[PDB]
């Protein structure tokens, strides 16, 4: 999608 880094925490959502 057009979300898919959690810029609250430097994660990636790998999981979408």
């Amino acid at each position: 999608g057009e979300w898919a880094y959690n810029p609250a925490t430097g994660k990636f959502v790998w999981t979408e």
